[PDB]
């Protein structure tokens, strides 16, 4: 016998359509993930023209459509970005429609050419759509994707919410945020020039000559062999080249491009080299419903669907950077995705009144003393209070957990042979509540502000004013939530070399009050948001106006998981039996299912006991 | 043995006609959906000329018809749009005939070139109709489409109207609004130029020379190899090129176009590359009748047909944008489909008298307190009333539902072994009526208007004046129906930076009274409708005259479902049996169909009980 | 074994004649419908020259006839239209011979070029008739068409006239109005130029040079490769091109045309590419006679033949638009089929005396109150009467039906187990007679006319003065027959912006009396008929003289059904048996054909009872 795709290939002798829907899709990075739907090849289906083997649950639409532009299209801002290969799945109506595709390599290469070079972008393309490939609505889930939903399903039964939240975020690492429901199979040949923005500013009649020049250069590049056999029609073609900044040529599908392959010959190689030039989709929790999971109860597949909808929404929030996006404004935030709407600030210097953190031991007394290495007082008062010109603002209040360890051993001998030694090692969890506060200038008349620095570093982050996990010259750190150390000096002479303008803290629950004269958790205005660490799903951010914090390169996406699996109380024993003599036999029955077994002089049984919560 | 299409292909050795009717059709987006009719290949039927295998229920009409235009056609407005590939199914006589095709990529690309560039559109085409492919009227439904009508059918039996309405809208997501009953199989080669609208304004004798120039350029482009071997007959050909804005060339079916393929050679590749160049159809509820569903009762397939007719009609209503469509008017509404008939306004500034919302608890007392986080008072009075110069207008009155949770546990031991612990967790639904009102200037003499802002954001929407779910600088939100937060400030100095001209609210049941001096639910005039959230099938809209709300890009269609499945009252139990000893056996018979089973020391039975309504 | 066409193809190895008679034919749209006669291939018949397999009941006539015109033919009016592919079936002697073909795409493309461009039409063609293919008069009906006549036949037995009328109109949707009895198989190559009408007005000797120029251009276009190798004989050829408006070239059958295929080479591709270039036929009710239906009684196939003759005649009436057809007259009715004979009006302004509607409840008292939401009084009198200067005119009197609903439940318990609950839901039909009247100025001396508007909108129509289902600024609607809302204002200052000249109402039974000084139901003269809704087979029309109502595009045909199936009184029960205990068995015998069955704890029997009339 013979099964699968290869049974179809031997009977028909024709290839398989390589552009298939039903896979996962990361909609921030525009990459495709593991396979969510099930692909079966039982019925040996082909396309209606009889040239590709397709799966059973997939129907194709023949729309053998070719498009050719004699023009270009001008994109003078990176905010209204066109993806050119995943356009329909990014333009969906949602909360985070402005963040889709903003970590793609095709976007981040385009943004760094319009800012570095002060440029505008043109695009000419020859698109060749051959098939639309869709999924039948009566399709079932994949074997691997169903298994990982059932593992989330088990944790919701046992009331294990923190461990289900962890596994829901690993589903988004492996399967993305969306499922592709239709793909467009075809090829495309794309030109992408970058021109100086001064070259477009002439008129609205110059625009229709810039645009038809780029389409003329594209047809020369395909036809004329890199040589200067070009049909350069004007001086405007020659003036186009001198303002041109970058000029990439990209082939997507088909045969590889080289300058000189005619448009006829590129279109002969499209056959059997087809890629997805467009995609449509639905979010990942749409397909977690009682129809797809018929072997689970009704309200229990709605807990799985809600804990994955929360994990996808958490992934968009941690990759959102509001800031000033206008490159001509003086406070331009490079490394910012969303237009903050605050492009003109007032440059108000503020007073940093210091931080302090309370602690409250909940369990595990006289063993760890959690409320000693987790407690910080304000250097301006030496107390858990702000000074006279200040007022406290509550940042965040969570529970910290650490583990401590007992080790007990006793030895017993029986009939002067057969020494028994048991060694028990209990691991328990000690908890503590902390409440971190923060001081704000609310009296409007200080003499001196105090503590002139506002830069941070975590146990996993780096202070950018040192490029290390250290303080600058003459700075002492102040401990915060679990791992933050805020560098602080009140010297006013040796501290003013490294002192940055500080803007305020805010988190997912509280806002800073330095914007309104509750709060807004935006920014003061003119400053730039920068993230501190994440305290178990909540993000703490701080504002600053250096310019050193802003620039650099574009960061990659923060990938899940954003939490860690929690600590559990444990126990481990070690029983050793030592026979101190020959002429001493021993029989051991290890459990009720074992049989009687002749014993050995050294036994060494082991056991590890874990309790969840 | 061998079945299906491949039995036909082995005996006949000729391809299958790839252009088939009986599929679903979204008539707003002009895309085709899942298959509604059944395609069988039992009888090995071919076309009468013997070159394509066709299904059994489908007859073809040979009309081997070629059309060639020596002219063009001028389309100087996007209102009277010709689809060129789905023209006959969009031009049907209905209520929403002006909205068909208005979310297609071919329309939205054409509209954004006549507005951005102030252009007119010409089209030249060579169409090659080969077959008309129709359905026999005695055809039956598909296997997948019948299953999803039977699932709607089950919910109408059990008096589950909200869950049947939900499943009827997923039928429209998967199968569209129409069923194609005839397709035209063939190929087409289309030219589409955009010319400046000043170029056509000369006379009615210039029109017949603009038009015959575009047909001359199209024949040069197919014949002459991209080179300037053109037979440019006049200076009017040269003046045509300088007013030309875009110029796309599109091939639909056949071999891919390249400039230089002769018209002879393009017509040799039409064989075996045929697409649908035209379609006809009927609405989706036409095929839900007692003839197609013979295994269901008569009045029950009329409930299924009526609940799908309502879901299709709801889909056209939520994608209708009335507004000013004349691009020369100063209050031009980009992102508008339907001509509002109000292109000249009067610019009347109005008074925003504030909003307030009542609540009335219906069930679930002393558990949730729904009437506390769902209650809003008017800031101008501190009361559930409008001020002295105002009058209340009732927007909408619906029922809100939330869930609350009990957890009861008791433990029982029997004969000092066999500890039993049952943990019951009941989920109930608490309901509340809310009535949202709205104030209108009805006394005509205010001193100051009050509360100068009118922008909104939902739990799934974004305030465009912040590009976030937040208020602007110095604004406090007012809670409304379930998730609306209307940003409001009465400062008159720090609020006038962000204050927009407000026009009024209206919904599917009430109209605003700011048009007549019941109501009209149109607009005031000069303002632009913009949608707020959807409160369970009803759409709330608000009017504004910024210009920031209007422009941007064209939005995609709002796809179904527009409601959510309702909440149900639940129960979950957990019985645990713990044997505290060996020398203690146990036998368990789980149900009346099980056999007696030897018990284990830990059992952990589980149960989940759901009641619908 | 092997049956059908493929047995003939394997033994003979030659194609099947693809041009066959016996199909249905829509004579308004010139499209062909489902197959009415039966096509069998039992006897392996071929044509007498032995090149096509033909069915058994079909004889062919070899008339291998080629026609070539050296001239053209001039068609300076769209009234005397020549179809060029279905000419013999449109020119039949009947009442509606002037409406045949007037919704074809070939007509509606020609009419919109003689009106938009003020043009005349020329046509040159090379026709190649090969076979005449006819039906033997002893042929029987198809399997699908006989089944749908037997379903109409069943409804006439049971005295179900409204449901038979509905099914007779679905026969015309699926099978057209005619049956083709002979087709002409061949090919044709057609030229169709449009010339300005000023170019023909020189003399009757210029006509014979315009005509021979178009035939010379057609022979150049086939022979000379799109190049200017033309044998342009005169300056009259050059002057012909400058007055030319459109110039399409159409190939029907054969190989596809391209400019440059010689007339020799086009005629070599006619073999095996044959289409119907002409058709003859008979109406659809001709073939409903006791000979075609031998298994039904004599007078009962005359009821089927009469109810289909009425449905075809109703289809021509609803697609007839009388109006002014002369394009030079100032009151030109675009969107008009039939010459009204009233091309010069007098412009008489009339007085709109308002509408009022009576109601009379017939059955269903104290349940629906049909005579409350179906009653309208005249705003000029506040009464069911016209004012002093007016007189009432009765439009239409029909019966309205709505449904109401009872729901009764009672519960019964037996021996403290076995709870029985039956839930009965009766649906009844409430009827009401309405009589709609209309006021006419019959006293000739009014002071002011009153109620200055005359535009309508239905529940399925749109007011063109709003492009929506709404009133204009300052207008209140008046309810009419079932869904008409006539917009009305008597303000004379804010109403005169939207006030249209009103002409009168008329229906299929009454005429307006505004033409004679019974009635004529034509028009007043100068006005234009426009249809309101259809009240169960009767059409209500209204007259107006805007010019906004007239122009636009040509509408498609109104397709059947024009009625809906009527309401029926229903009943639905739900009996539930609940066993409240174990140790309680139950046996159930569901009917007299079932066997005894062991019962379940929850049963839930269901029943739906319908009575026709
Ligand atoms: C960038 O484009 C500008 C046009 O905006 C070019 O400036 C023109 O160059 C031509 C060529 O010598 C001159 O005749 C014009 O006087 C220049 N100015 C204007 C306003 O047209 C400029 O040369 C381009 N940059 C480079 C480096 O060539
Ligand atoms: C757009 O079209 C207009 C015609 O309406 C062009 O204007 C004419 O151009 C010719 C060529 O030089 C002149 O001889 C005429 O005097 C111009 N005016 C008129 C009223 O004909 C115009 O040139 C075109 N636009 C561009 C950018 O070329
Ligand atoms: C449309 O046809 C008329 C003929 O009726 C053309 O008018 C003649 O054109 C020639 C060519 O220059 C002149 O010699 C004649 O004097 C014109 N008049 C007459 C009465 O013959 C007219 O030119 C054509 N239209 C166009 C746009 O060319
Ligand atoms: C699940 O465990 C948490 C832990 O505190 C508790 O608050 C909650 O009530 C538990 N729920 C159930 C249903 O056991
Ligand atoms: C269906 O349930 C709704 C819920 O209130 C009720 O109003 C209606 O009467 C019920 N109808 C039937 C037939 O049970
Ligand atoms: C058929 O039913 C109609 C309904 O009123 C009645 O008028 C007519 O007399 C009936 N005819 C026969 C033959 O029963």
């Amino acid at each position: 016998d013979e099964v699968g795709v290869q049974k179809c290939k031997n009977a028909l002798k024709l290839p398989v359509l390589e552009v298939l829907p039903g896979g996962g899709w990361d909609n921030l990075r525009n990459v495709d993930m593991g396979r969510v739907m099930e692909l079966t090849y039982s019925n040996c289906r082909t396309t209606e023209d009889g040239q590709y083997i397709i799966p059973d649950e997939i129907f194709t639409i023949p729309q053998k459509q070719s498009n050719l532009e004699m023009n270009s299209e001008i994109l003078e801002s990176w905010a209204n970005y066109q993806s050119s290969t995943s356009y329909s799945i990014n333009t969906e109506l949602s909360l985070f429609s402005k963040v889709n595709g903003k970590f793609s390599t095709e976007f981040q290469r385009m943004k760094t050419l319009q800012v570095k070079d002060q440029a505008i972008t043109t695009r000419v393309q020859v698109r060749n759509l051959v098939y639309t490939v869709k999924i039948n609505p009566t399709l079932e889930l994949s074997s691997g994707f169903r298994k990982e939903l059932l593992d989330i399903s088990d944790r919701l039964e046992n009331n294990q919410t923190r461990m289900a939240t962890y596994l829901a975020e690993l589903l988004v690492l492996n399967y993305g945020t969306h499922v592709t429901t239709s793909v467009d199979a075809g090829a495309a040949l794309i030109q992408e020039d970058h021109l100086r923005a001064s070259f477009l500013q002439d008129s609205q009649s110059s625009r229709s000559a810039v645009t038809a020049s780029a389409g003329l250069a594209f047809q020369n590049t395909v036809n004329f062999k890199f040589e200067e056999n070009y049909t350069s029609q004007n001086v405007l073609t020659k003036s186009y080249l001198s303002n041109r900044t970058n000029s990439r040529v990209q082939s997507i599908g088909g045969v590889p491009f080289y300058p000189g392959i005619t448009l006829q010959a590129w279109q002969q190689g499209i056959t059997n080299h087809l890629v997805a030039i467009d995609r449509s989709g639905l979010p990942l929790h749409f397909f977690i419903n009682p129809n797809m999971l018929p072997d689970l109860p009704g309200p229990l597949v709605k807990k799985v669907s809600k804990t994955v909808e929360t994990a996808v929404k958490r992934y968009y929030t941690f990759n959102t950077y509001p800031g000033c996006t206008d490159l001509n404004s003086p406070n331009f935030n490079f490394q910012a995705n969303t237009d903050d709407g605050s492009c003109e600030g007032k440059m108000t210097n503020f007073s940093f009144g210091g931080v302090y953190q309370e602690c409250t031991q909940l369990s595990g007394n006289r063993d760890v003393l959690l409320c000693q290495k987790l407690e910080q007082k304000n250097p301006l008062t030496g107390d858990f209070s702000c000074p006279s010109g200040y007022s406290p603002v509550h940042l965040l209040s969570q529970i910290h957990e650490e583990g401590y360890n007992h080790l007990e051993c006793h030895r017993k001998c029986t009939l002067k042979v057969f020494c028994k030694t048991v060694c028990e090692d209990v691991f328990q969890v000690a908890k503590a509540e902390f409440r971190a506060f923060w001081c704000v200038a609310s009296s409007q008349v200080p003499e001196n502000s105090g503590l002139l620095f506002g830069g941070l570093f975590s146990s996993k982050s780096i202070n950018p004013m040192t490029n290390a996990q250290s303080c600058p010259a003459g700075y002492f750190p102040l401990r915060l939530f679990e791992n933050l150390k805020v560098c602080v000096s009140q010297d006013y002479e040796l501290g003013s070399r490294f002192a940055v303008p500080f803007g305020g803290f805010f988190s997912c629950t509280v806002g800073n009050p330095l914007v309104d004269p509750p709060s807004l958790k935006k920014c003061p205005g003119g400053f730039s948001q920068h993230p501190a660490l994440i305290s178990d799903g909540c993000q703490v951010s701080y504002c600053v106006k250096s310019g050193l914090f802003t620039g650099g390169s574009l960061p990659p996406a923060r990938l899940p998981p954003f939490t860690r699996p929690p600590l559990m109380s444990q126990a481990a024993t070690n029983t050793v039996i030592v026979t101190n003599s020959e002429n001493a036999r021993s029989w051991i029955k290890d459990s009720q299912t074992h049989q009687w077994r002749l014993g050995e002089p050294i036994e060494l049984r082991r056991a590890m006991n874990v309790i969840h919560g």
